[PDB]
RNA sequence: ACGGAAACUUAAAACCGUGUUGCACUGCAACCCGGAAUUCUUGCACGUCG
């Protein structure tokens, strides 16, 4: 059946957030990635 | 055979004995080891499922 479950990042109380490093790394996959269009 | 001829001015004896170049006196009074320098800038927990 359903096995053991992974973990998201939380702050100090179980309250989660999207990381700032990933949303900085999100746009690292954008501005170089977009306008290469040999 | 010259008032002539002989003779030491000589022998010993400590310029010694008592006596501090000594007594009173800060190598002391005043000062900062003190002022100006980002532990920083590049960095996604993810590729992987008959």
């Amino acid at each position: 059946q359903l096995n053991d479950i992974h973990s998201f990042i939380k702050d100090v109380l179980g309250n989660p957030y999207v990381p700032g490093s990933s949303v900085k790394g999100m746009l690292r996959s954008i501005y170089l990635q977009s306008l290469v269009h040999q």
